């Protein structure tokens, strides 16, 4: 769900990192407007659409089956939105990896006015 | 949206409060799974439900209009989903304000075996 994908982060992050993703860009943690200050912050946009496209069922609340073989992420079931929804947090809990170099704290517990901008579409 | 959403916590239940929601309980914060605590972590929860029911819109990335009628949130002459998306995180907000005292510090983080059982159902 977001148990999950938590620790799906902490897993291919090294245990507390969720913790950067509490409150970050204009999309991650709480969130979403104007345009993704950062690709790590795009990361999360993703996320967001991913799951603002799944159909019907609720990933908040969504539990699904995954594992971590060798150290690394895999979706089990093929078979669901489970499908979809386990794969948003691999990918994501992963982009994130992709640019954990680019992170900026700065960044961290922005401001509105910080995004008021004009929306952006996925 | 989150921020919306944001806002209206630290509108209604004082500043800073936000980051008190940011995790707690099974269904405040991330989470997602077994049953719930308290209350507050109810509050959660069927805001939870509530973003469950919505369709064709994503609460995360969706951006109503509201406004706190000099004391009380409350969201305005709506046009859909938002109409939905505001009054879930409106009440849900409203909910957290009904039960503060009851608040339970050590309930913000569980290791997420706190909660390790089967969501319940909306
Ligand atoms: C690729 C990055 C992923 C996108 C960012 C995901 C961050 C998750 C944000 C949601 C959890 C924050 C707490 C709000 C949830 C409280 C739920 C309740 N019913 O209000």
């Amino acid at each position: 769900n977001l148990f999950q994908f938590a620790k799906m982060i902490n897993g291919k992050l090294g245990a507390f990192s969720v913790w950067n993703y509490i409150s970050y860009g204009c999309y991650c943690g709480w969130g979403g407007q104007g345009t993704p200050k950062d690709a790590t912050d795009r990361c999360c946009f993703v996320h967001d659409c991913c799951y603002g496209r799944v159909r019907g069922c609720n990933p908040k609340l969504a539990i699904y089956s995954y594992s971590f073989k060798k150290g690394n992420i895999v979706c089990g079931k093929n078979n669901g939105c489970l499908r979809d929804i386990c794969e948003c947090d691999r990918v994501a809990a992963n982009c994130f990896h992709q640019n954990k170099n680019t992170y900026n704290k700065n960044y961290k517990f922005l401001s509105s006015s910080r995004c008021r901008q004009t929306s952006e579409q996925c």
